[PDB]
Formats: C-alpha cells, structure tokens, sequence
C-alpha cells in the first residue's frame, strides 16, 4: 500500500550517469575457455531501462566469431515478460524467436540481469532461477550479473556446476527459508569482455510491455509470447502502469 515508486521512477532518470564507472571482473586469462563479448551499447541501453531497486533481466543470444570458435560475440538481448523483485526476478520461458529475421544460427548464451549487491559468486536466487531456466534446456548458459549501485555498474559472468543445477531444482520457490547447503562453489568465473567496436540490438515482446509488477496477475510464466526487434521501454514507462493513470483518472 505504498507510494514509493514515485521516488524510484525519478531515480531511474539518472541511471545513465552510472556508466561513467564500468567495472568488469577479469582474473587469469585462459585460452582453453570461451570468452563472451558484450557490446557496450547494449550495456548502456540495458542499464537505462533498468530500475534503481527492483531486479531486471533478459536473455542473451549471440554466436562464435568467424575467426575463433571460442569467442562468443553477443548479438542480441531479449527482454521477456518478467516480474521483478528486490534481490530476485521471475522470468518467463526461453522465448521462441525462430520466425524473426537475422536469427540464422543464433546461439542461446544465457542471461543478464541487474543486482543491488556486489558478490564474487552467484547468489541463491540466481542459482534458483538459472536452474529453472536452463537446467533441462542448456547447461553451458552463463549468468552475466550486473551490480548497479549509486555511482557505478560492475559486471561479473558465471557458469553453473551440475551440483548448482541440482540445488536449484530442489529449491524451486524464491522464498528460500531453508537456504540449505548453499555454496559459492556452485558458480565459476567466466571470461566476460566488454567491447565498443561491435553493436547489438534488442528483441522485445510484441505488445511491448515486458515489466509486469503493476500489471500484476497478467504475468504468466508459462506463456507463449511473441517477439520482434524494437526499442525496449524503460522500467516505469507509461504502458508498464495503466493503474497509476486510472487511480488518478478517477477522483
């Protein structure tokens, strides 16, 4: 029963300023492993549409460069219907985008999301949803976790061990009261490189709306959504809150 979105919508305005400070965790370089290249424009645009407190997520699709099979260039970010929360997010199914142009040979590389908490590993909720999404579908999908906090954004990319996938399957819900035998060893540093010499684009639900906090029960996690290329709306866009306009419209 709170009116605190006001404060939050105003805050999101300034999110672009955080892009002055972009940190990417790079440990020891390895030539035997895959490296993931995220276009800087996609980071920029993805932050700008994000929220200051609520978590926001998207799938990432790309393909191996012509030269190196182990260099996975990210080509597209796919915003799907989701329901954001603090420190967690309910994400709808891996989208069907086969009918779309320029998707010839696209590989599902994993997902990307914001976070209000800096870490060296995948949190519980990260493992919970990561498993739910990719457990039965694709195990090598990575998790690009973006920690955005007043002043900067910090990017870390993780793989998930089969143990992690088991744990996530067991802990299916998001209210993890058990938190039983969680392990920072589930996740694993993944090489994430940021590049501004390659440009990427978004794919979005046909009805535009991807954020369903105010849409409420209209969010169906098992929904078959249709998609298209397009410019994603920001978190507190007009179409994301007919309620606020209705509440005002009357009386």
């Amino acid at each position: 029963s709170k009116n605190e979105w006001r404060k939050s919508a105003i805050a999101n305005t300034l999110l672009y300023l955080r892009l002055k400070n972009i940190y990417v965790s790079a440990d020891d370089f390895v030539e035997e492993q895959n490296v993931y290249v995220l276009p800087k424009n996609l980071l920029k645009k993805f932050i700008e549409i994000s929220d200051v407190k609520i978590q926001v997520a998207a799938f990432i699709y790309g393909m191996s460069a012509k030269d190196h099979p182990k260099v996975k260039e990210i080509k597209t970010v796919v915003l799907v219907p989701q329901l954001g929360h603090v420190g967690s997010v309910q994400i709808s199914n891996i989208p069907d985008i086969g009918d779309l142009p320029d998707t010839e040979g696209l590989e599902l590389l994993g997902w990307i999301h914001t976070q209000t908490e800096e870490l060296k590993f995948m949190a519980a909720s990260e493992v919970a949803t990561h498993s739910k999404l990719f457990a039965d579908k694709k195990r090598d999908c990575i998790d690009i976790s973006i920690f955005s906090t007043p002043g900067s954004v910090s990017l870390s990319a993780y793989n998930l061990t089969d143990e992690g996938y088991q744990w996530g399957e067991e802990n299916k819900d998001i209210m993890n009261v058990l938190s039983e035998g969680f392990e920072p060893t589930f996740s694993t540093h993944a090489q994430l490189l940021l590049s501004d010499r390659i440009t990427g684009n978004f794919i979005i639900p046909s009805g535009n709306v991807w954020n369903y906090t105010f849409m409420g029960t209209a969010f169906n996690q098992e929904g078959d959504y249709n998609f298209k290329y397009g410019i994603p709306l920001e978190f507190y866009n007009e179409m994301h809150r007919p309620v606020h306009f209705l509440q005002f419209s009357e009386l």
